[PDB]
């Protein structure tokens, strides 16, 4: 796997 | 896995 | 794994 | 295991 | 593991 | 920026 | 700037 | 910056 | 910075 | 600065 969660609030 | 899990509040 | 957990608050 | 685990507040 | 925990409050 | 560079030879 | 830069060879 | 750099050969 | 320079031969 | 360089051969 390649993976980026982003989260911007 | 190449994972970033980021999180800006 | 290669893995960033980063979290701004 | 290569890994960062940041946290700032 | 290499491995950095970092926690600013 | 949130970025991978992933490169597997 | 949150990011890995992963080579495996 | 939160960064790894990861170089396996 | 939070940094890992990880490398492996 | 928080830094880990680690260099096996």
């Amino acid at each position: 796997k390649v993976q980026i969660i982003n989260k911007k609030l």
